[PDB]
């Protein structure tokens, strides 16, 4: 999507952003009986127990995305945007983000929304 | 589509995931890019770095199989019985009445 990034810096982000992701939810995973997370080779395992569901969120190298599914509102497919400019001109001083192109939404909005986790 | 209940669809699903993680444990000794996991109601299969990976998970609220694929994408199987097929049910994508079974031979070559 609008990031001009080559395999290797998609690697580099998204295992950047899951590595974080991954510690938030052990956080949670501590504090409730019914959360189990599993993280293994690029895939993210959330089981939020019987009534919730699980979640499943996975790098897709080839497309350079991390997809999603999610018990309560389905799939989704996410690309490593840039939507602020930072403090230059410069690809350097951008912030970039993970978007879902069709609606516009991040990631990080889902997971605060339907998990109540701030990432 | 099958009345039953979320044990009897737990049992169900875990057969089924078995059966299909054991054929894929052969094609991860006979492929030297793909490798599977197994480990809380989800199926991982790396099919290494053009193909992709395939997501294959339990969806206990909703007693199906969900499925993500990197050739075509997101669909999600219930457990049927048809009444064309007889025996001495079926994970369906009801859509368009196709198996996950039919998926996995088309897309991987895995004969299930």
């Amino acid at each position: 999507s609008m990031a001009d990034i080559t395999t290797a810096e998609y690697h580099r982000l998204a295992d950047e952003y899951l590595d974080a992701l991954l510690s938030r939810l052990e956080e949670l995973q501590d504090e409730r009986e019914d959360v189990d997370v599993e993280y293994q080779s690029g895939v993210l395992t959330l089981n939020m127990g019987p009534e919730v569901g699980t979640y499943v969120i996975n790098k897709q190298p080839p497309n350079k995305q991390i997809w999603l599914s999610s018990p309560k509102s389905g799939p989704k497919r996410y690309d490593y945007v840039i939507t602020g400019e930072g403090q230059n001109e410069k690809q350097d001083t951008a912030v970039g983000e993970w978007v879902y192109l069709r609606d516009g939404s991040t990631l990080n909005q889902l997971l605060l929304e339907e998990i109540g986790v701030d990432l």
